[PDB]
């Protein structure tokens, strides 16, 4: 589809067989969604924003869809205000910027 | 034109007679750059990101050229890791998510 920016960018996914709100966030070089239970082997991470950084849990091949396009790659678990659909997952739905 | 995903959708604009290099984010509401001098009255806001609050300052009617498109908006002006051009300013440009 085409999505204009007059607001938040925001899409439905689903991960790990649940249904979330997620940005569609160009500015970020990997995805950050909020706090939850996965399953698996993880990570430690710091990252950084503005305002300061948070700490994250990093997931590897984790399967998302987003708006029926699948896409599997990286994501990072933590407290995070928003769930950020970052640039790791965008490509791999064919995601890009149009002006 | 139509920008890919595989890098950080990093762009040269123009503000205040200087050129600087700006980072397309569609996650950002806002359009926020490094500490820098602009002329005009400002006045103080605060704005949240992943890590926190900052102190910015708010420039309004502020004119900024992106890859060649004039945008007249509200620039901040803070502690931003990052010069971010959010969506006050993208759809000024008519930037739209195609996937
Ligand atoms: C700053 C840019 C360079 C990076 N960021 C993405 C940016 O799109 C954020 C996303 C966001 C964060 C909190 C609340 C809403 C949106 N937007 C933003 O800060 O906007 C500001 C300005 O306008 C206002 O609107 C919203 C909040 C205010 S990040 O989140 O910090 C981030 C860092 C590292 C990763 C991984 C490790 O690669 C992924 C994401």
């Amino acid at each position: 589809p085409q999505i204009t920016l007059w607001k938040r960018p925001l899409v439905t996914i689903k991960i790990g067989g649940q249904l979330k709100e997620a940005l569609l966030d160009t500015g970020a070089d990997d995805t950050v969604l909020e706090e939850m239970n996965l399953p698996g082997r993880w990570k430690p991470k710091m990252i950084g924003g503005i305002g300061g950084f948070i700490k994250v849990r990093q997931y590897d091949q984790i399967l998302i869809e987003i708006c029926g396009h699948k896409a599997i790659g990286t994501v990072l678990v933590g407290p995070t205000p928003v769930n950020i659909i970052g640039r790791n997952l965008l490509t791999q739905i064919g995601c890009t910027l149009n002006f």
